[PDB]
């Protein structure tokens, strides 16, 4: 469906939002006004993104606390199409300013706790913004450097890196922990999807330490988890299963990895 915008209405409201990803060539500030069915972003140059509130697989706010910038990110259910692009993620950030700082965090965090306090109550849909569990964070490198990676009530997460990360973890088959081997230093971390259509996500390097903490949080999600040392294809490995999946429940299944 369309957006449906009461003009009549005062529409909660964000200001000086940056979008991720872009509109244009270069990075765009716009603001963020919630509607009767969804969000519109319209940047400073009136370009227009609609979210609609039934389209938000997961909300997700972001604080400055120990970081640089707050955001508000959606991931989506169907993808949009914006800046010459198919999108499941989308974001809208700020940057905490250049003591001047800490006025301006508290200041932004109470903007957008507002913001966030005024949608939920507007919605029809059961819309719920996220807050990450910081505490359960680890370290790893899913795409080219370590990152942090942060569980959710519903997914973990990564937004305040482009491009972002976000696994639900309803849709995880089992974690295998690769390279897990008497000294070494790090290990892998390999998510297996339910549908096995879906490539492995990868979460690379991540430091021994973190592997019981890990463990745990999975544990305490019913997330079901393997180790072993070698590194495995998981390219030819789901091609495999793909192809024939009784044939491999009938050999065991997924007990390889045991």
């Amino acid at each position: 469906d369309s957006l449906v915008i009461n003009l009549n209405r005062s529409n909660p409201k964000l200001k000086d939002l940056y979008i991720r990803p872009n509109i244009a060539q270069k990075r765009m500030q716009g603001s963020l006004e919630a509607h009767v069915n969804g969000f519109r972003f319209t940047s400073v140059r009136g370009d227009k993104v609609d979210i609609l509130y039934n389209n938000i697989k997961h909300a997700l706010f972001q604080p400055c606390d120990g970081e640089m910038i707050i955001v508000l990110h959606f991931h989506l259910k169907n993808a949009i199409m914006f800046g010459k692009k198919r999108h499941t993620d989308v974001q809208f950030y700020t940057e905490v300013g250049e003591q001047m700082e800490r006025e301006m965090r508290h200041k932004l965090k109470t903007a957008f706790k507002n913001f966030i306090e005024k949608v939920e109550a507007l919605t029809k849909e059961e819309l719920e913004f996220e807050v990450p569990f910081r505490d359960l964070g680890f370290n790893g490198a899913p795409y080219r450097s370590t990152c942090l990676l942060q569980p959710t009530s519903s997914a973990l997460v990564n937004a305040t890196e482009w491009p972002p990360f976000v696994v639900t973890l309803d849709e995880v088959e089992l974690i295998h922990f690769e390279r897990v081997q008497f000294h070494l230093k790090n290990f892998d971390m390999v998510i297996v999807y339910k549908d096995y259509s879906k490539k492995v996500t990868m979460i690379n390097a991540i430091p021994v330490a973190s592997l019981d903490p890990i463990k745990e949080w999975l544990n305490s999600c019913d997330l079901k988890y393997t180790e072993g040392v070698q590194s495995l294809n998981w390219t030819k490995i789901m091609k495999t299963i793909v192809d024939d999946p009784e044939g491999f429940f009938e050999q065991g299944g997924w007990s390889f990895l045991e």
